[PDB]
C-alpha cells in the first residue's frame, strides 16, 4: 500500500497535480512478514513522498486516524495545507481499547485486589476514553485541524480550497537530489 | 542486492563520493519469486541510481559482464566516466552456452537432420563463439571501455582517474525531483 501510494505521490508532484487524500486508517498491518519484508523502510517511502510533495495538499479524515498512521496520511505538520475532519474522525495515540491499558495502569492495579472483575473498569474507562478523547476536536483545537465541518461539505471546500492554493509557492532546499529509502 | 547498491550509490553521489564499480555479474538470479516480488521494478532503482549519479564513475570489469547486468552496471554509456577492463573480462549480450542457440540455429537444425552430432557440435560452436566474442576487445574497440590493461595496474589506474575528475562538472535536467520506480 506504502510503494503504491508513495510512486503516486510523487508522480503527482512531478506534475504539478495537487493531492487530496481521504484519510481512514487504523494503523499498520500487523505480521511478522510485514517487518521481514521491510515495513518501515519500504513504509517510510510514503512520508518521504509527502513531506517532499511541494503541489496544494488537502486531507479529509472522513474516520480512523490513529498513531503514526496519522502521521503519513496528510498530517498537518507533514506539510499538508489544509485539513479537514468529519465528525466521525477519531484522531489519537491510539484505539481506546489498547489504549487504557496504559494510561490506566494503577486504576487496573487494584482492579485485581479490591473490586475485582476486569471487564466492567477496563470496558467502562474503554468507553469512557473514547467518548471524551477519540474524536476530531482534540486535534482541532491544537490546530491539526483546520475545521471540522459535516460531511456534505467536502465538495465544496476542496474546491475553494484548491483555488486559494492555486499559486502556491514551495519549493525544497538546494540539493542534487534527496536520498529516499529505495 | 539491487536494492542495497541502489540507495549507496544516491549517498555517494549526494556526498559528493566517487563511485568505483568492480565488475562481475553473469546476469539475474533466476525464479518466479524473483518475479512475483517485482525484480523488475526493483532492480530498475540500480540502473536509476546510478543513471542519475553525477559524481566521478569508475568501472573495472574483472570478469563476467553479460545482458542488462553488463548495462546496470556502471556501464559506458550509462554515464560512467571510465570503463576499464581485464584480460579475464567477459562481455557480451549472453554465455557463449545458450547463444550458440541462437546464433547458430540453423546450423544446429541440420545436426539432428542432415549430418547429425549436436552436443559434439554444440560445444565446437560454443568454444569458436567464446574464443572470438566473448571477450573485452570487442567492447574496446566500440569505445565502451577506455582501455583493457592488467589487473595490477587496476590500483593506480583507479588513482590517476580520481585526479582527473576531481572538479568534474555534471548538471542534471532541471526538476523538481525525478521518479525513481519505489
Amino acid at each position: 500500500a506504502s510503494e503504491k501510494a508513495a510512486r503516486f505521490v510523487r508522480t503527482c508532484d512531478c506534475f504539478n497535480i495537487p493531492i487530496v487524500m481521504l484519510v481512514d486508517v487504523p494503523g499498520f498491518l500487523p505480521g511478522t512478514d510485514q517487518e521481514y519484508n521491510g515495513i518501515i523502510r519500504r513504509g517510510a517511502k510514503l512520508l518521504y513522498a509527502y513531506g517532499e510533495a511541494t503541489v496544494p495538499k488537502i486531507t479529509v479524515i472522513t474516520r480512523k486516524a490513529y498513531g503514526g498512521a496519522y502521521c503519513v496520511m496528510g498530517s498537518k505538520d507533514m506539510g499538508c495545507d489544509v485539513n479537514l475532519a468529519w465528525p466521525t474522525a477519531q484522531i489519537a495515540v491510539m484505539g481506546a481499547s489498547g489504549a487504557v491499558g496504559f494510561v490506566y495502569r494503577q486504576q487496573l492495579a487494584e482492579a485485581a485486589a479490591n473490586g475485582e472483575d476486569i471487564d466492567k473498569l477496563r470496558l467502562r474507562l474503554q468507553q469512557e476514553y473514547e467518548d471524551t478523547l477519540v474524536n476530531p476536536y482534540v486535534a482541532a483545537e491544537r490546530g491539526y485541524v483546520d475545521a471540522v465541518i459535516p460531511p456534505s461539505h467536502t465538495r465544496g471546500y476542496i474546491g475553494t480550497a484548491l483555488r486559494l492554493l492555486e499559486r502556491k509557492i514551495a519549493q525544497l532546499p538546494p540539493k542534487k537530489h534527496g536520498n529516499v529509502p529505495l
